[PDB]
């Protein structure tokens, strides 16, 4: 029933991007640690690309 | 004398971007508020596209 509680920000030395056909393919290949929440609550994690919207 | 000091970001929604022979080209149609430096201040104004150097 409820929804995310932890949300924390990505680092950006394993993340990459690339655009093609107007389009950004972005690439993920590394180890990244996040916190758990408790019961009920979700560890969320969310990532920002080359713009502000996508 | 000094370089910039009020810098802002750009609005996507009014900013287009194309790529023709290797060369990531954009395009400027729109209005956009800035407020105006002091005494020998600047008002620059920044804009990206879909990589990370341009």
């Amino acid at each position: 029933d409820p929804g995310c509680s932890e949300l924390i920000q990505a680092s950006s030395r394993i993340t990459t991007c690339s655009t093609e056909g107007v389009n950004t393919k972005c690439r993920l290949s590394g180890t990244a640690l996040i916190r758990a929440g408790s019961v009920g609550a979700e560890a969320c994690l969310m990532l920002k690309g080359v713009k502000e919207d996508q």
